[PDB]
């Protein structure tokens, strides 16, 4: 019966003909983003681990 595109990260759903690219754009909008290098992560990626990534850009001296 699945007549819609399910977002995998939230509860939303879309017309089955919903602009693929716009849908990719939706999905991307949940991702966490490193403010220095822009790497992206699952929204639920561990916050400690995530912060450690950011910090490393500094600790390292880029
Ligand atoms: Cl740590
Ligand atoms: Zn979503
Ligand atoms: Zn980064």
């Amino acid at each position: 019966m699945d007549v819609h595109k399910k977002c995998p990260l939230c509860e939303l759903m879309f017309p089955p003909n919903y602009d693929q690219s716009k849908f990719e754009e939706h999905v991307e909008s949940h991702w966490k983003v490193c403010p220095m290098c822009s790497e992206q992560f699952p929204p639920d990626y561990d916050q400690q681990v995530f912060e450690r990534h950011v910090q490393t850009h500094f600790d390292q001296n880029v």
